[PDB]
DNA sequence: ACTGGAGAAAGAAAGTGAAAGGAAGATAAAACGGGATTCATACACCGTTAAATACCGGTTTAAAAATCCCGTGGCGCGTTTTAAAAAATCTGTGCGGGTGATTTTAT
């Protein structure tokens, strides 16, 4: 599926559901920084499938 | 005395070997985060009952919804900038026969 991110600043940004790291019940997971140029206070508060 | 060639002195410009240092790299120790076990222990599922809550009938009334006039700033249009992505153009490189060249040790 297709997601489209929101972000504090009204930035919007696609991406592939299955491109999102992978783990288990205990683990803590990636920053989303790494995945989208966001800047230094920018953070995502919506999503859209 | 005078002339013109030649050798030696003297002076100025260019190449040189050595120079802190600093950004630019590089390499180890450390702190971190994510799996395999091991249970005791707290959590999930099943019968019982007093009690707390949902629901109906009829007022009401104060609060929110509806309506009209108007005066603005917030969108819309047309025309420029400006990064961003895409297409086009250069740069290396190795395959196998040919031409020609380099270096270090012992006695």
């Amino acid at each position: 599926d297709h997601i489209l991110c929101f972000s504090s600043r009204g930035r919007v940004y696609s991406m592939k559901v299955y491109q999102l790291p992978e783990a288990t019940r205990g683990a803590r997971g990636r920053p989303i920084v790494n995945l989208l140029p966001l800047e230094q206070d920018e953070r995502i508060t919506a999503i859209l499938p």
